């Protein structure tokens, strides 16, 4: 049983994974957030940090894969293949031009994807406004520094990623507008088969 | 016979590779310099472009690998493992701070170094900084004139350091690149015939 929890910032991926990790007793794998040296920088000045951030995060994914692909029972807060979503966002908001985005996608497919799977990818589908409010009460204060446009563009691209599903994830969709209690009940049900 | 030609900017790698090819028939694999959209930008403003530049370059290297893999005879103008030299330079010259440097190499080790070409000979064209700067002026690229001498000094230092440390254990063959071209080709052909 290899589980992943998928969705934008403030979707409640951490709250959901923790509860699951309590109920089934598996280990949660979490990307560096407190340890990321570019975190505050990233939200003050996207244009200047996007590349630094991206290279750091891609290194971290590469490490997680090393340990994960020899374990039967795992829970993943985010998957390894979701970094281009944040790039695509900066591209849409004109922090990254065509050339950069072409270099990155050329980079991603020809350098990164040379590393080359879950049982279920839970998608916490949520509106922008709700995620924004969960950043206010559950997320990192740095995340409070950029405008709404960023979060809108992120949510948009997350759904886009889910609809195109280019890696063929065994997706399962949960309406995250519901309170956590219900979300857990629907997740535990689906997992029981 | 897989040949790689190794040295700092203006060592005369292109001249030497062209001569060898002329005698032997082997294909030369240049790096993208002309089709590189960051080239002028990079020399105009290092700080803002080093990461963009680096990402492009490793991407290019990986393509060259994935087209020269199966070829019996190759001549490489530079190997795929020399990009960290350029990053180290910018680190000494305070274009990149300690973290960015660590991020770059942490990525290089975990992603790039995990993977393959085996050169029979890596020909180090060893030059003084002064000879290099003049060759940049003679037959180099016009954009390479845009930064101060101190860049080329550090780059030559790091190139010498790379050879002395020989981390990847290349089969190095040193050539005195101060010598005229004709003589360099004599030394190289003689070695190649073994
Ligand atoms: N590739 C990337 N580029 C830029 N920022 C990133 C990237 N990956 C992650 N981040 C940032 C955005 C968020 O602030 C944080 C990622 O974690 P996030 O999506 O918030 O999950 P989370 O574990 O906090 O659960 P949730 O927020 O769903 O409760 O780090
Ligand atoms: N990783 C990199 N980072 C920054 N600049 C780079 C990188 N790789 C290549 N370059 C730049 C520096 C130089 O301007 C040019 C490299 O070509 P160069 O060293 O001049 O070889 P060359 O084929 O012209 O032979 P030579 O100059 O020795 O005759 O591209
Ligand atoms: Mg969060
Ligand atoms: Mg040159």
């Amino acid at each position: 049983m290899k589980i992943a929890i998928f969705g934008t910032v403030g979707a409640g991926k951490s709250t959901i994974s923790a509860e699951i990790s309590k109920k089934l007793g598996y280990e949660i794998f979490k990307e560096p957030v407190e340890e990321n040296p570019y975190f505050e920088q990233y939200y003050k000045d996207l244009k200047k940090t996007v590349f630094k951030m991206q290279i750091y995060m891609l290194t971290a994914r590469s490490k997680q894969l090393k340990q994960a692909k020899n374990l039967e029972n795992i829970i993943f807060d985010r998957t390894l293949l979701e970094d281009p979503i944040f790039m695509k966002v900066n591209y849409d908001l004109n922090n990254v031009d065509q050339t950069d985005y072409n270099t990155y996608i050329d980079f991603y497919n020809n350098v990164v994807l040379e590393n080359l799977s879950f049982d279920i990818v839970i998608y916490l589908r949520v509106s922008t406004k709700t995620a924004i409010s969960r950043i206010k009460k559950r997320g990192r204060s740095e995340e409070l520094l950029i405008g709404e446009e960023y979060w809108e563009t992120l949510n948009k691209n997350y759904e886009e990623f889910y609809k195109q599903n280019v890696y063929d994830f065994p997706f399962f969709v949960v309406d995250a507008e519901l309170d956590v209690k219900t979300q857990i009940e629907l997740i535990m049900n689906k997992l029981n088969s």
